This record gives structure tokens, C-alpha cells and sequence, in this order.
């Protein structure tokens, strides 16, 4: 049972919040662009070449723009049937919060 937590932003205090959750609790946190798409179709791959079950949750970081959100939408959508989840963070809290629900809780 692995866990994947992949993280849509460019940020120093966010990124450290986030993955200092995921290094305590045995994660696979990866850190991508910040563009939505990028994450669910590397979601796709990580759960595709992944031996067993695993539970992938995607973390948006701030305002998405039509187009961005667009695109969530539809990954979000196809990204379901991978076990795969999105959510939306805006600071710190937020994410170290979905993480720790994530995590084992």
C-alpha cells in the first residue's frame, strides 16, 4: 500500500510543509510545475507502474485559471478511476492537513 501525494506549486515554506509530512509518514511526495495537468498525468503513470494498490492525492496550490481549472476538472475526473484525489490548498495548513487525513488517518 503506497501512497503518493503530488503537489501542483512553486513554493519554499509550502513544499517543506508538505513533504515534511510525507518523509514522517512513509509518502512518495513529488513536486510538480505549477500546472494541474502535469500532476494528474504523472498520477496516471505513478499509479499505472505501480505493483498493487495505491492511493494518490493531488494538491493545487492557490487560484486556478479557467483554462488550469478546465483542465483539473477533466483529470480530476479520468484521475478518479486511479485512485487518485484532488484537492486544494492555499497555505501550509491546509495541505499538511490533507496529507495527515491521507496518511493513515
Amino acid at each position: 500500500m503506497r501512497l503518493v501525494v503530488l503537489i501542483v506549486s512553486n513554493d519554499k515554506k509550502l513544499i517543506e510543509e508538505a513533504r515534511k509530512m510525507a518523509e514522517k509518514a512513509n509518502l512518495e511526495l513529488i513536486t510538480v510545475p505549477g500546472s494541474p495537468e502535469e500532476a494528474i498525468r504523472l498520477a496516471q503513470e505513478i499509479a499505472e507502474k505501480a505493483p498493487g494498490p495505491v492511493k494518490v492525492l493531488v494538491l493545487i496550490t492557490g487560484s486556478a485559471d479557467p483554462d488550469e481549472k478546465t483542465k483539473a476538472k477533466k483529470a480530476a475526473e479520468e484521475a478518479r478511476k486511479w485512485n487518485v484525489r484532488v484537492r486544494t490548498v492555499t497555505s501550509p495548513d491546509e495541505a499538511k492537513r490533507w496529507i495527515k487525513e491521507f496518511s493513515e488517518e
